[PDB]
């Protein structure tokens, strides 16, 4: 069985416009990469330093950690670094997302899980592009087409939540082959979300005895700046190999998206508001082998 494969994929964008910053200077570990990167890496507990700068923006350093998986599985650290212009108006949070007071627990994760999965699930255009190979490289497209030819097709199932005891939420997306692939490898699509979304209700802190849309928009906008991410999810697609495991066919696979959340507080128009926002830290691909 093949060893666990690891990747770091992501995009450098402008925090205000959401457009890719193609002139950004980016290093991932010891390597110079473009603003749209996808690098295979060896597992290291230390992680990998992502260093990002662009003229007119505040620089960002982020340590990227890998979510360990087992033999035959793939794990992708999914990174959106959205740089804030030195000219942008930003309301700071009361405490930044590096403060442990901003972490959520399992009980809080359970309350936002349905919403988190609703926004994290693959859209119709994402599923269409995953299957068609719209964004695949020529080698990936060829391998995907050979896989589809042996599988017949791929059916993307309903995305369901799995709440973990640390407060993370897995968005479980099963992918079933019409016909299992016998004694042959598969090139398969996965997807992930870049940016952050509001997954819990925005509430006034210490209200005397429903929050307006504009306050909610201002809350998400400033939460996204605090996190160095775009406001709203944009979906990205990748391809990975499922290797042959002798004496087993490949029935399909499961995509597991790790959604991490933060509870932030902002003073917005003279009142304090709190809410939970979520983003994707990783995507993992689990083959479904059958004997």
């Amino acid at each position: 069985p093949a060893e666990a494969k690891y990747y770091i994929a992501g995009t450098i964008t402008d925090a205000t416009t959401g457009q890719e910053l193609t002139t950004a200077k980016v290093t991932l570990g010891d390597k110079s990469v473009t603003s749209s990167f996808n690098e295979q890496v060896n597992y290291k507990a230390e992680g990998y330093a992502l260093v990002v700068s662009a003229d007119g923006y505040y620089p960002v350093k982020r340590q990227v950690y890998l979510n360990q998986v087992s033999d035959g599985q793939t794990s992708v650290a999914t990174v959106n670094v959205a740089l804030v212009s030195v000219e942008a108006a930003v309301i700071p949070p009361v405490v930044p997302p590096t403060d442990p007071e901003t972490d959520i627990n399992e009980g809080e994760a359970t309350k936002v899980a349905d919403k988190a999965v609703e926004v994290a699930k693959p859209s119709e255009s994402t599923v269409t592009d995953m299957l068609a190979g719209t964004t695949a490289t020529p080698e990936e497209k060829k391998a995907l087409d050979e896989t589809l030819e042996m599988a017949g097709g791929m059916k993307v199932g309903e995305t369901t939540p799995e709440v973990l005891a640390d407060g993370s939420i897995l968005a479980i997306t099963p992918v079933k082959f019409t016909n299992p692939i016998q004694d042959a490898p598969a090139m398969v699509p996965y997807f992930y979300n870049e940016g952050c979304e509001l997954t819990g209700d925005v509430k006034e802190v210490a209200a005397p005895v429903a929050v307006a849309a504009d306050i909610q928009k201002a809350f998400l906008s400033n939460a996204a700046k605090a996190l160095n991410m775009n406001a709203g999810f944009v979906q990205k697609i990748g391809y990975t190999r499922i290797s042959v495991l002798n004496g087993y066919s490949i029935l399909g696979y499961t995509i597991k998206g790790q959604l991490v959340s933060k509870k932030l507080t902002f003073l917005i128009s003279g009142k304090y508001y709190e809410g939970i926002v979520s983003y994707q830290k990783s995507v993992m691909i689990y083959p479904n082998y059958y004997s």
